[PDB]
Parts: structure tokens; sequence; C-alpha cells
């Protein structure tokens, strides 16, 4: 019942609108009039207080009156007729309040369509509800307008808020008409709107809110520009998805489809306007600039119109305006921004090729280049501007799915590079477009391809290809684009993105290649579709690449990252009889062709100028610089000659070491970070193919490192000053060294079956050398590298460079299981040095590395029951001795070895030496050290330390000071290097002249005086101080001497002198010194125990005297002289024998020589002089006689200085003997064909000028192909150059081998040696094994005791010394001298005695031998020669005088040669002259005066000696002549010696009152008083 029915609903409806309040907002959800609260924040706290739940309240109240007024829509259009009154009010209410709030207008306009969508009515009744509807809207609008009009006509204009307070009611009526779609399509009613509108739209663009309105949007495209800013100002004000749904479906989804319609190509079934095509375009991109992807796939792509906006762009590609055109073009590309599966998905049905394709076929495209150009049609991409093609293509490559990218990739090379852009119908600006378009899609392609991370053998290498030779048939096109000469109007950039394109394709290849030796090496399945031929595909680009062209520096930059991809790649190595499959047989031809061209790629940058190298060489990324360290590195024989040839251009050096050490000194941080991270990689090679034989090149680049950074002259870390960066680095540099080294080891642990005898010996000489140098120059580097100062922390310090060496321990050890001998030596003392190193370091060793040092060289019983090294280990007893040593467990060794000897560390005593200052003043050193007691035995072998020691420091003293006052040199100047402070020394290199190391003698272990002052001889306030020589090679052809000077801290270390020089002048030398302190310290474990260092001296024991007379039958021997024997030779330990020089001791020692040998037949004869030594070989050797009758002897050796020697027993010195041996057992056209080469590059160099610039093919092909053949061929020829000299060092110690191995076997066949003390101060004793039990000690009064201990290093039992306690502080008195004094009754002193006259001898039996020396027999009648034979001329002529100048006593020694020459006339003195003297002056002036005098000619006819240096030497007329006392030693003691070594004439001269000081004289004047002892007065007249 409509009527009455309506009326129920409607009196219901009256009931919500009347009895509901209306003083609130009825169609809105304001409180009132003034409530401008956040309606549309109904889930947040509103601002009228709502909360969540409030606010969500307000909102459903408004969705209640909002559903009431929806079923009262009949209400509203039930009319008054049907139901009174009601309707009325209800239309008027409507009016009151519908016109009130302008967003209850809008939703209810709104709603009446859905109203209209759920309005189940008729379509005659529907339009006539509609009809109902729209004329009473259009009636309040047309009261509205006209009341707006009258008041804008009346009133005039107003503004905006003026209009407000003049007619909200118009306000609010405009409002609805800017929504009226009714009204608005009335035609009737548009020229009042118009007017309307162009009265109030005309001041400013009105910025309403509460949604839009398509009608200004309509007008946009339409003439209204007015409305048309109004559209844009309202539409540019929304986010992406920021219109809801509801809106969506009210004013965008149905007049999106309007327009569509509108636009409908199925429906036009033609052609559209080019300007429709556009404002529909334009609308469409404005609309979704504030659109979302949600709302693209779930309502612009659910969005079902005919045609669908995706099918409908599809259909309107047709548009064929030029600037409709491009804003198409940028519409689509927008639309696949906004979401690439909507863009694939939507148009599903059209493959993209097909796409493509139409897009490409566009009419406008030509002339579109021309206004493209421009720059209002200039895309703006990036920060540049480039076509729009280029956005597309970027936008199209960005979404399309990888696999769909290539053959789209093909058309677009249809349309870029085929077919479209191909066509010769495009202008210079058009082809540039085009071309840029095309470059810009390839280059998006490849960076999509580089992202991927693995992949089978599929088409992206077939799409490679293509690229590659696409460009090289666009060599052209494309190289020249990349070769376009820059700053043309028509280019475009392309040169930057043609060069990224070759870099990215050289990245895309090397990955590929990476990919494929992965898999070969996994074994994993891989494709079989294109192969690449990356020889030809870096050749294409090589032409590119080619030398001088422009832009070069990026080109090749982006070459070397790329090459710097294949640094892990390995080859793979075929097995034994066994061929590599097809696919393993092309990786390794693919693999040797890409080695190939990039050393080519390397020369060829290198081939750049000196200039251009050296600036691209200072690249900020600095990975160039590691490509540059990996071709140093890498492991191909081709790569290696290349990156040689590289790195020496670059450095500007001419050989390897000079470049690694400029580099260094340039860029030290860099490539060490470089060098280290290179290591690291080419280490990581698998154990089962790591560099065997390539390692030698990684171990060679190790030692080059070193050798440049801790040199020691030349070393950056020495010469230069680290950084905290650099600090990190070197310790990078180090641990990575020392790994490699440890990995070396192990590998060669594992491959010991595969290491051939010579390569295993190289690798393991390499390996040794380093450690070598480790442990003794980084020990050095350690102290330049020391964490912080103190033990703890330069320890620190050691132990972290340990740390690698301390896991490498383990392979050390096992290292030591080797059975190379020369190995074996350089084993052991590897480990002695840095193990024990490491001990003293004060670090543990490994708990591994202990484990396995006692598993190899601890003495266990074996199974079988041998206590020894757990693991075999074929080194000496000596060497086994040293390694237990290392663990420093002398009970264990004795427990071991002696069932319970080597070189001490010298570092005490020198530094002893360096500290006690030799020119200081302290007669009394600060300690105070005194002499005493020896009781011929120190109580304990550690009492010789605990109280010798500081006797020891105490004539290390004196020893210091007496060489202190004997320069007697030439001072000379050195320039310094550096100063640089290890254990408080330095060095002092210098490359002297070898005229200069002559003259100064300089040689290791010497003592030098360095010095800045002129003449510090009398200078004391002159720089100076003392300084050791280390060790003295030659840098090239001069003589590279470093000093191992002491630097404790005089005031010269200010004085730092890098090159400022000083004055160096060398002043004693200290070898022999050194040998004496380190057997004094060493000796304290000899087995002279109960003999030195227990309680007294050896003993002494009597016997039968029948053989006396049978030992001087059989080698004139003599009682007397076998009567002390008699205790001597049959007893053993240390025995001596005193007795006068005139005893016959040279001949009782040769006929000792033959009893030793009778009781005998290495016998070391031990002498304190070398002439002594000489004249005792002379007697030994010369007069052989065995107890068989024959001259059987023991094989002799002199190991004596022979220099100062006669030559006769030159011929065995053992060390001629060496090198005629070793001369008798022993490129230039290396050099030649290098010269050769190198003129032959030269001359290629200038035909390479002539031929650059021919820019002919086959001539740039030929000459480039002979300039990389003559690259290849100079950097194999420079390679073989290098390792010719590298080749010294292996042949100087195969030399040094066979030298030692000669020694060895020479010394084997040794039976008997004669030498001194420093004589077994070279250290080659130690190497060399010897048996002596036996010592002959000559001289021992002449010897000081320290010293002495040193003959016994030979672990001798029976020694026999010769010694007088006459012929002679007291620090060194004698050993003997304690046998002697504190023994009396153990010692055997001869007092018969032979060989000298009664008379002669009385007075030195009386005078000095106390009388126990019995006097010779019948010298009268035995010794019946001319002495005694010539009456006058007797041999014991006693003569007195009674100043040393003194014309009396100088010319009474004139007036003796006058009568020797005259009185009697026949007097050879040739070494017959006992002239002697006790002073130096009066010798001279004897020689003077004999020159003068007695003439020159008679200088050589009388013998001019002291009598100290006349032992030994005999003369016939001893005509002696005293000049004066010293005291008691040189004088009474001088008196003794001389009455022992004198023998003939008593021709004294002096005077007794002068010489009362000495009482012998007092007492042989007496004797001349008594029995003509001696003569006084002026003989001057009695030779008248």
């Amino acid at each position: 019942m409509e009527n009455n029915d309506l009326y129920q609903a409607a009196i219901g409806w009256y009931r919500a609108f009347e009895d509901c309040p209306p003083e609130l907002h009825l169609c809105c959800p304001k409180v009132d009039d003034d409530d401008y609260a956040t309606y549309d924040e109904p889930d947040v706290v509103d601002d009228s207080g709502v909360p969540v739940e409030e606010k969500k309240r307000r909102i459903s109240a408004y969705e209640e009156r909002f559903q009431n007024v929806y079923n009262l829509s009949i209400l509203l259009g039930l009319g008054k007729e049907v139901a009174g009154p009601w309707l009325d009010e209800w239309t008027r209410a409507v009016d009151s309040l519908l016109k009130k709030c302008d967003t209850c207008v809008r939703n209810w306009h709104r709603n009446r369509d859905p109203y209209l969508k759920a309005l189940h009515l008729s379509p005659e009744q529907v339009t006539y509800l509609q009809s109902k509807l729209d004329e009473f809207d259009r009636q309040r609008i047309t009261e509205g307008l006209q009341r707006a009009k009258a008041i804008l006509e009346q009133y005039g204009p107003m503004s905006t808020v003026k209009l407000v307070d003049h007619d909200m009611s118009a306000v609010l009526a405009l409002y609805e008409a800017l929504c009226s779609l009714p009204y608005l399509a009335r035609p009737e009613h548009q020229p009042l709107f118009d007017f309307v509108f162009e009265n109030t739209q005309r001041k400013k663009p009105l910025r309403m809110q509460g949604g839009i309105i398509p009608s200004m949007t309509l007008f946009l495209f339409d003439e209204s520009p007015v409305r048309r800013r109004f559209a844009e100002t309202a539409w540019e004000n929304r986010q992406p998805g920021s219109i809801t749904a509801q809106e969506w479906d009210w004013a965008i989804s149905g007049r999106l489809a309007d327009q569509i319609v509108s636009l409908s190509f199925n429906r036009l079934q033609t052609l559209p306007p080019g300007q429709k095509i556009l404002r529909f375009w334009s609308g469409f991109l404005f609309i979704l600039h504030a659109l979302s992807e949600k709302q693209i796939i779930n309502s612009l792509r659910a969005m079902e119109v005919s045609p669908s906006i995706y099918f409908l762009a599809l259909e309107h590609l047709g548009t064929n305006s030029d600037e409709a055109l491009a804003m198409v073009l940028r519409a689509l590309q927008e639309l696949m921004e906004k979401s690439s599966k909507a863009f694939w998905q939507a148009l599903e049905q059209v493959p993209p090729n097909q796409l493509v394709e139409e897009i490409f076929k566009s009419a406008a495209f030509r002339p579109l280049l021309n206004k493209s150009l421009r720059p209002e049609l200039l895309v703006t991409e990036g920060d540049s501007q480039v076509p729009a093609l280029a956005a597309w293509m970027r936008a199209l490559v960005r979404s399309l799915p990888s696999t769909s990218w290539s053959d789209l990739c093909e058309t677009s090379l249809r349309h870029l590079f085929e077919t479209f852009r191909s066509d010769q119908a495009v202008d210079q600006s058009g082809r540039a477009t085009c071309t840029l378009a095309g470059l810009v899609t390839l280059q998006q392609c490849l960076d999509g391809f580089l992202q991927q991370d693995s992949i089978d053998t599929g088409t992206g290498l077939i799409m490679v290809n293509q690229l590659l030779n696409r460009v090289v048939n666009y060599s052209e096109i494309i190289i020249r684009a990349a070769s376009l000469k820059p700053g043309d109007i028509y280019n475009v950039g392309i040169s930057k993105a043609a060069m990224a394109i070759i870099h990215s394709a050289l990245a895309l290849d090397a990955k590929a290649t990476e990919v494929e030796w992965a898999a070969l090496i996994a074994e994993k399945p891989v494709q079989d579709a294109v192969n690449r031929d990356s020889g030809a595909l870096w050749e294409t680009f090589l032409e590119m690449l080619w030398a001088g062209q422009l832009g070069h520096f990026e080109l090749a930059k982006a070459m070397l990252m790329a090459t710097l991809r294949l640094r892990s790649i390995e080859q793979f190595i075929p097995k034994r009889k066994e061929q590599l499959k097809r696919e393993l047989d092309k990786f390794n031809k693919r693999y040797q062709q890409q080695t190939t061209a990039i050393g080519k790629m390397l020369n060829r940058l290198t081939d750049f100028e000196p200039e251009v190298l050296d600036k691209l060489c200072s690249d900020p990324r600095g990975q160039t610089i590691h490509p540059i360290v990996s071709s140093l590195i890498h492991g191909e024989d081709a790569i290696r000659e290349a990156g040689f040839q590289l790195l020496k251009a670059i450095t500007s050096e001419s050989q390897p070491s000079d470049a690694v050490g400029r580099m260094l000194e340039v860029y030290f941080t860099p490539f060490l970070n470089a060098f280290s991270q290179a290591v690291d990689k080419l280490t990581a090679t698998k154990d089962a193919n790591s560099p065997w034989s390539h390692m030698i090149p990684i171990l060679k680049c190790s030692d080059f490192v070193l050798t440049g950074l801790c040199d020691p002259s030349s070393g950056q870390l020495r010469r230069k000053v680290l950084t905290t960066e650099e600090h990190a680095a070197v310790k990078r540099w180090w641990e990575c060294v020392w790994q490699a080294v440890d990995h070396s080891f192990r590998m060669m642990r594992i491959w010991h079956i595969k290491i051939d005898k010579k390569v295993m010996e190289d690798f393991c000489r390499d390996v040794m050398e380093l450690g070598n140098k480790l442990l003794a120059q980084d020990g050095v580097m350690a102290s330049s590298l020391a964490q912080e100062s103190g033990e703890d922390a330069i320890s620190k310090a050691m132990r972290e460079v340990l740390d690698p060496p301390r896991k490498c321990s383990y392979s050390l050890a096992d290292m030591l299981q080797l059975r190379d001998k020369y190995l074996v030596m350089g084993i052991i003392e590897t480990i002695k040095k840095l193990l024990s190193r490491l001990q003293e370091n004060e670090m543990n060793l490994p708990q591994r590395t202990r484990g396995h040092l006692d598993s190899m060289l601890k003495k266990t019983k074996q199974r079988d029951g041998r206590m020894d090294y757990l693991t075999k280990t074929n080194l000496t007893d000596v060497q086994r001795i040293e390694l237990l040593k290392a663990l420093g467990e002398d009970a264990v060794i004795e427990e071991q070895f002696m069932g319970t000897r080597l070189i001490p560390p010298m570092d005490v005593l020198h530094q002893a030496i360096l500290e006690w200052d030799i020119f200081h003043e302290g007669n009394d050193p600060p300690n105070g050290y005194r002499c005493g007691n020896v009781s011929d035995t120190y109580p304990d072998p550690y009492s010789y330390k605990q109280t010798f020691f500081p006797l020891l420091i105490n004539e290390a003293w004196r020893s210091f000071v007496t060489a202190k006052d004997e320069t007697t040199s030439k001072p000379f100047g050195i320039k310094v290097l550096s100063r640089m402070t290890v254990d408080k020394f330095m060095e002092v290199t210098a490359a002297v002249p070898a005229q200069i190391s002559k003259d100064r003698g300089l040689t290791e272990g010497d003592i030098v005086i360095i010095s800045k002052g002129e003449d510090p001889l009398n200078q004391p306030q002159e720089l100076h101080c003392l300084s050791r020589i280390w060790k003295t090679t030659y840098k090239k052809d001069t003589v590279e001497v470093v000093y191992r000077l002491n630097a404790k801290g005089n005031q010269i270390l200010p004085a730092l002198t890098p090159g400022s020089e000083f004055q160096v002048v060398k002043i004693t030398n200290m070898t022999t010194i050194e040998r004496e302190y380190a057997a004094l310290e060493s000796l304290q474990y000899y087995d002279l125990m109960d003999e030195i260092l227990k309680a007294q001296p050896s003993p002494m024991l009597t016997f039968g005297d029948e053989a006396i007379k049978a030992v001087m039958d059989n080698y004139q021997l003599n009682p007397g002289q076998a009567r002390a024997i008699l205790n001597a030779k049959e007893n053993d330990g240390f025995t001596l024998i005193q007795g006068p020089p005139g005893t016959g001791k040279t001949k009782t020692i040769v006929a000792m020589v033959g009893c030793l040998l009778t009781g005998v037949l290495k016998l070391l004869v031990c002498a304190p002089s070398n002439a002594a030594v000489d004249e005792l070989v002379l007697r030994l050797k010369a007069g052989v006689k065995t107890m068989n009758g024959t001259f059987h002897k023991i094989e002799v050796l002199r190991l004596g200085r022979s220099d100062v020697i006669n030559a006769a027993v030159k011929d065995v010195t053992l060390d001629e003997l060496v090198k005629a041996r070793m001369d008798a057992e022993l490129r230039d056209q290396l050099h030649k064909e290098a010269g050769e080469i190198k003129a032959k590059l030269a001359e290629i160099r200038p035909q390479l000028d002539a031929a650059r610039l021919s820019d002919d093919r086959a001539s740039a092909m030929k000459l480039q192909r002979e300039f990389d053949e003559l690259k290849r061929r100079q950097a194999h020829i420079g390679a073989k150059i290098d390792a010719d000299k590298a080749s010294g060092n292996t042949y100087a110690r195969e030399t040094e081998i066979k030298r030692r191995q000669i020694q060895q076997e020479i010394l084997d066949k040794a039976q008997v040696l004669c030498a001194t003390l420093s004589g077994s101060g070279h250290e080659m004793f130690k190497n060399l094994n010897v048996e002596f039990e036996t010592v002959i000690i000559d001289e021992a009064a002449q010897c000081v005791e320290l010293s002495a201990l040193i003959p016994l290093k030979y672990g001798c039992n029976k020694c026999i010394l010769v010694g007088d306690p006459k012929q002679l502080y007291g620090y060194d008195q004698s050993l003997f001298v304690r046998m002697q004094k504190n023994h009396p009754k153990d010692v055997h002193l001869l007092d018969m005695q032979y060989r000298m006259h009664p008379e002669i001898s009385r007075f030195p039996s009386k005078e000095f031998y106390e009388g126990l020396l019995q006097d010779g027999a019948d010298m009268a009648r035995l010794r019946l020669q001319p002495w005694h034979q010539s009456v006058l001329l007797g041999p014991y002529r006693f003569f007195d005088v009674k100043s040393l100048v003194n014309e009396e006593e100088v010319k009474v020694a004139m007036q003796l040669y006058m009568r020797f020459r005259s009185d009697y006339r026949d007097i050879d003195l040739t070494g017959k002259i006992g002239i002697i003297t006790p002073y130096k002056a009066q010798l001279q002036r004897l020689r003077q005066k004999f020159v003068e005098r007695y003439g020159e000619s008679i200088t050589e006819q009388i013998e001019f000696n002291t009598t100290d240096a006349f032992q030994g030497r005999e003369c016939e007329i001893i005509i002696f002549s005293c000049v004066r006392a010293s005291g008691f030693m040189t004088d009474i003691r001088r008196m003794n010696v001389g009455l022992t070594r004198a023998r003939s004439s008593l021709w004294i001269l002096g005077d007794s009152r002068a010489l009362v000081q000495g009482e012998f004289w007092a007492k042989l004047i007496e004797d001349a008083k008594q029995r003509d002892r001696y003569t006084n007065g002026n003989i001057m007249a009695l030779l008248s």
C-alpha cells in the first residue's frame, strides 16, 4: 500500500526527524553549528572529546541517521500530494539542512546513485523518481543561483571570506553545483552556471574541502582554463591511495569508464583525435599520481571496462600525435613502474616482443627526436636530460622477467640497432637519440644480468656474445660513441654509457668464467648453450682499449677491476693417462686464451706513457693496485712476466727489488694491504692442488717484499716510520708471510713423495733462508716494530709475530725428520736460532710444539729399547745435545748423553764491552774488581763464574784500556745511514769505496772510533765513541758495510745522521778477544775441575830412569831433560817443565814430539806466537822420525797465519789447499740477447708510433700483433735475465756447501795440527768433527791464563806444557804459576842442564837461577867451535861500562863494532849480533848510528832487535847493552830474561851508581873485582 504503508513509514521518518533532536546536525556528525571536530577520525579520539569508542559512536550515529535517510529517500520523494503536509515539511527541512552541510549534500548525492542501484523500481518508475528528485534539486539550485547573482550584481564583487558573509547559502549552492552532475548535464543551465563560475572562479582556484568532482577535470580537457587550474589544484593535493574505493566508484571508476568509452577504439572504429588522446592521457597521469599499487591491482586492474586501461592503452597506442605520443610513452612508463605485475599480466595476451614492435612503429618517431633534442622536450632523467625513449627502455627492462629480457633485447636491437634505428631516415640528433636509447637499454640489461648469483650455462653468454658481435660491427657505432669526440652538440654522454657497457661486459665474462670453473671443479651439471670467445671478446674491447685513446684512464681502470675477478681462477691440471672431457678441454683452452688476452691487456696498460701510467697509478679506489699485485703474484708464467714488466714500468726501476722498494716508499699502506689480500686469496688454493711449483713465485715475491720493507739500508720499514694503519698492515703482512711459510712446509710435509730432489732443495732452502732472515732481520724488524717500550710490550709484539710461527713450529719440527745433510744443518740452525730466541722471548712454545719436540728430539726408550729421539733424527750427538739444550734441561742432557761445549750467547760479553768505556778514567772500576788466589783451582766450576767473572770484567777493562792508547792509524770519514735502536745498539751502513775499505781495513768484529770532531786524539770535548762492525757485504760495486754500533745513549744519538756523515776511524780488532771471552765464559764445563776449578793443579809422579839414556840415544834427549819429564811424560793432566831457554827448549820440544810419537805412533800443538808456531812446524813436520826409522809422520796442518809467515809452510795452510781444490773443481749471451731485444723493441717503438696513426684495420691489427709479440718476448727475456741475476744466491750456496764439504773431507785426512788460541777462535771448528786427547802447549809463560783454557776445548786428557818460572796487577800471571808456587813438590824443575859455558852460565845460574840451573858440560870442549876455539875472541867476554844517548855508550857500541870489524876482521852478524836494549828510542838511535857511522850497508850487517821480541831467535855474538830500569819485572826480571835470552858475550853497558837500582849489576861488578866477570873503564883507548 503505497499511500498507507508509505504514510506509516513517513510517520516513522517524521518521528526520526522532528521527535529526534534537530538542534544537532541531522545529516552530519556535527554536534552543533560550531562543531568542527575531526569527524574523519572515528577510529581515533575525536577532538570533540569522543574517544575511539565515542568517536565510533558519533560515526555510527551519523551512519544510522544516514540509513534512516536512506530508507527515507522514499519519504523525501514521496511528494506532498500523497502525504499531505508531511512531505512539504520534509522538503522544507531538506532545503534548510541538506543545503547547510556540504559533506552531507555530497554524501546524499553519492548515495542517491547507490540508492538507485538499491532502488527496486521499474525503469519508468526509477526515471520518474530520479526526475522528481532532480526537479526539486534544480529548483533549489536555480533559486540559490538567482540569489547569488542578485547579491553579486548589487553588492558588487566580494572575496571568498566576504562572499561567505554575503551568502554562505550561495556558497553552499555553488558547492552543490560543483557536484550537480544533472544540472551540469542540463544544457539550459549551462549559461547561468558558466556566468556564476566566471564571476566566482576567476578570482582564485577554489581550495574546497571534502572530495573532488570531475567537472573541472573535464573543463581541463575543455576550453575552460580557470576550472582547469581549479581541477589541477584540487587533484595535486592527494597522496598514493588517498581516495577511498567508495569515492573511486562514486566519481573515479565510472567517469574513467565514461572517458574510455568516449575514446573507445572499438566504438570509434577509427583513429582518435590527437588533442583528445593527449588530454585523456594527461588526466590519467594526473589522477594516477595519487594512486596505490593495491588500488592498481585490486581496483585499476579490476576496473573491467572495454577495454581495460592496459588493453585500452594497447589499443590506443595508435594515438598518432607527436606530443600525445610522448605523453603516452611517459604514461606507459609510469604505469609499468607502478606495478610490473600489472603491466606484464594485464597485457599477458600481448607478447613483449609484439608490444615492442607496436611501440617502435610510431609515425611521429622520426620528428620527435628534433623536439626531444630541445631542452623543453629533453626528458629529465637523473641529473641529466636524455630522450624519453631511454626512460621507456629502462622501465621495460626493469619490469621484464629475466628470462623474458633476452628475446626482447634482440627485438630492442631491431628497435635500436637492427631494423628501426638502423634505418637511414634518422637525423643527426635523431640518430644520436636512437643510439643513446639503444645503449641505455643494453646497459640496463647488462646491469640486471650482473646482479645474478648462480645459473647453468644458459643463453646469457649468448646475449653477451650477440652484444659483442653487434658492437664489433658497431665498433664504429658503439666503440666510437665510446671514441666519440666529446663536446659535440649531438653528443648525449653516450661515451660514458659505452665505456660502462664495455666494463660490464668484461665483468660478466669474468663472472661466467668463474661460474664455469667452479662447476667444473665441483663436477656439477652445466648446459651447452653457447661458447664465449673471451679472447676475441676482449680483442673487440682491446681495439678501443688501445694505447693513446682519449679517456683511456677509465677504460683501463675498468679493465683492471674486471680482470681482478679471475684472481682465484686456477687452471685444472689434467689427470695422468687421462684425456680431459670436451667441457674440461674447452675450459682449459678458454682459460689459456683469457690469460693470454689479460696479459696482452696488461702489457698495453704498461705501454701507456710514463706520465699517463703515473697518473693512473694514483687511483683513489686502489683496486687497480690490487689487480697489479695480483698480476705480480699471478701463477701463470706469462702473466708473471707481464706483471713484473708492468710493475717495473710503473715504479720506474731496473730490477724487481728496486721497484718493490720504490713502491714501499711510495704507497706502503695500500700496497701492503693489497699484497696481504692477494696472499690470503692465493694461499686459499685447495691443499690437493695448492701451489706446489707455483708457491716458488709466491716465495720469491715474499722474499722481495721482505728485502724491500725490512732491508738494512734501503728498508722502508727501517728507513721510514710506521703509522697505525701502516702498523696494522705490517702486522698483517708478517702474519700472512708466516702463515704462507707454514702452509708451504705443511704442503711439503705431504708432498715429500712429490718433491723432486732439486726442487725440494730449492723450496726447502728458500723457506730456510726466509726463516734465517726472519729470525735475524725480522728480529731486527721486530725491534723496529715493537708494540711499546719494555720487555713485556716488545716481547708481546714478538710473540704476536711468533704466534703464526708458534703454530708453524709443529711443521718446523716435522721438517727435522728430513734427511738432506744441508737441509739437516739448515733445519738445526733455524731450530736453534729461532726456537731458542722464542724461549728467550719468555713465550712458551705451543703444547703441540712441545709435544712434537719431545716425540722427535727428546731421549725416550723406543720399543726395541733405543733411548733416542722418539722420532728418528740423524742429527749428530752435538746437534742432538744442542736440540736438548733448546729445552734447557741439563739434567735431561746428562741422563740422556752424559749418563747422569758450544758458543754461548756473546751478547753478555758484547754488552759488557760496549758499556764499559775504555776511554773512561777509572784505575779501579766502579765494581771495585781485584785479583786474588786461585788455589790452582777455584773451589767450584761455578766458582769460576762467581769470582773470576769479576776478574774477567777487570781483565776486559784492562785490555780495553791497553788497546785504547795504541791507535797508530789514519783517521777516516764515513757517511752514516740511519739510527734505529735495537737492544741498546744500532746499525751504521755505508757503501764505502773499495779504496776506503782497503785503507781503513774494515771487517766484521772490529771496533772503530766513530767520531764527528776533527782531531779527538787530543780533543776530549769532541764527539767520539766506539762501534762494532757487524757485516760487510757489497751493495752493487762499493762495499756496503753495516756495523753493529753501540747505541748506549751518548751525545751522538741526537746527531742521528741520515746522510750527514761523520769521521769514523778503526781502533782495534776484538775477534781474538771475543774468542777469549767466549772460552772463559764457556769452559765452566771442562774436565779440568780437579785441575782448574776444584782445589789444586795436576798431580806429579816419579818413576825409574832406565830409559833416559835410551831416549837420549833414540831422539837426542838427556836424563836431565828426562828427569823433569819423568814427572810429566808418563803422568796425565796439565804438566809443565821449567828450565832456561838455553837448555835446548826448542830441541827438547822436538824431542818431546818424537817421544809423544814413540808413545802414540789429533795432536794439537798450541803456541802463543805465530813465528814460534812456524819454527815448531819446521822442527816437527820437516824432521819426522817415528819409532820405525823412516820419515813416518802424522798429517801435519798449520792452522796458523801464513800471510805473516815464510812460504815454506804455506803448502800446509789448508786454506790454499781448499782454494786449489775448489778451483780444480771449478749470462754474457743472455745479456747480449737482452740488449738486442731491447734495441729491436726500441726500433719497433718508432714503427709503433708510425703505425699508431695509420688507422688502417689490417695495418692496425698487424702492428698491434707485432707490438704484443715484442712485449711478450721482452717480458720473457727480462724474466730470464732477472732469474740469471737471482741464480747468484743459488750458486753461492752450492759453492759454500761444496767448500764446507771439501774442508771437512780434508780435515778427515789430518792427523796432527799446530795453531794458536785464536786459531780455534774460528767458528768453523764448531761445524768440524775432530778427536783430541793429547795437547802440547808451547811457552806457557807467554800467554794469558784465560786463553790457556781454550786449547782444552777439544776434550783432551793428556797435556804437556813448556813454561819456565824464570824469563818472566798480576791479572794474567800464569796457570803454571799456580802449579809451581802452590805445589812446588808437584812440579819437576830440572837442576842439571847443558849447552852453556860454565863461566858464562855461572852468572845466570847464581844471580838469576838461584844456582839450581847447573851449567853446561865442557862448552870449552863440547862447544870447542871458534866460540871456544878463538881465545882472544872469547865466547864469553866480560866487559862493563862505567844515559842511552850518551856518546860514551852509543860510541862504545860503535867502537865494539869497529873492533869486531877492525881488531877482529871477519865476523858476520847476520842475525848474530845480540844488540838488545830496553828502550825503543835507543833501538832506533842504534839503527841510525849503524846506518850513519858504520854505513847504511852495515844496517843489515848487525841485527838490531829488542830483547823481548828475540825469543826463539838465536844470535852468536850477543853484545847486549841494557838501557835502564823500567821495576824489578821489566828491570830485574827482564834482567833474568836477558841472562837467559842473551847467551855468549857479557859486554855489558851501564854504571854501578846508575844501575844501583839493580843489585845484580853490583854483584856483577863485585865478581869482576873477584873472577873477572866484567871490566870497566874507557875501552876507546883499548880499541886504539
